[PDB]
């Protein structure tokens, strides 16, 4: 698979995660629950305290992000791993630029609790339907999705 | 893990692979056999046609680069996904900008034939041996790696 410009200026492509922060898929193996994107928040954004069951891997293409249970922020250029049972809390700060950063993703993500529960997931079946649904009202149309499958 | 200024100036921190072509280590799993890195050519490049067993993945940061096995060639901001089982050759072009592309290999790498044999390996224990190595002649020290393990 070769995608052109992935980290696109056009809007369309972008699919809405949580009200500020949204993705653009670019590979997604429905039999892995595993998926790579780029994140983007145009602004301030903050993506809900979750727990990877495995990896993450990250490289930042603009703005200024990073997870409120580390010490560092990235910036354009900066890699992230983050360690499996990791429950963290993401943040973009508003920059000169959209923070924009390539994900790889071993889901589900779980949701965390206030406290410290699991109270929701998040996994692949739920991201292509997502993904599907944004592209077929965009005019990118729900099949361009399928597209991604591996 | 968080590592700054990954795809670095700093021609230290890169390790030579074949004659033309460096890679930086960022992370490494001797466990998974795995491992994500910096892929440096600054003038022409090639890699011997070699074939991974499982995915490869790589986000393009400059350059202009491609597999002679594929029609695309990625210039900076494209995403390639390598579907495993795929032999292929990666070439490096002469471009404003020396090739930089993040890549996540789950290796190992086995070298191809001008046939199209199994002629050689390359695992992720060679990695941390090559790299061991050129981090301690370099004054980076061979510990330096160690830091890159998970
Ligand atoms: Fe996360
Ligand atoms: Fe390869």
């Amino acid at each position: 698979a070769y995608i052109p410009n992935a980290a696109t200026e056009d809007e369309r492509y972008y699919v809405p995660f949580t009200e500020t922060v949204a993705s653009r898929p670019l590979w997604i193996s429905p039999q892995q629950n595993r998926w790579c994107d780029i994140l983007l928040a145009r602004e301030a954004g903050l993506v809900n305290r979750h727990y990877h069951p495995h990896e993450v891997f990250a490289y930042t293409i603009s703005g200024k992000w990073g997870y409120l249970e580390h010490d560092w922020t990235a910036t354009r250029g900066d890699f992230v791993y983050e360690t499996p049972g990791e429950g963290h809390t993401l943040v973009a700060f508003e920059h000169e630029e959209p923070m924009r950063v390539f994900f790889i993703v071993q889901g589900p993500l779980i949701w965390l609790d206030e406290a410290g529960n699991s109270i929701g997931h998040f996994d692949v079946h739920d991201y292509i339907a997502m993904c599907r649904e944004h592209y077929e009202k965009v005019g990118l149309g729900a099949d361009l999705v399928v597209t991604l499958f591996r």
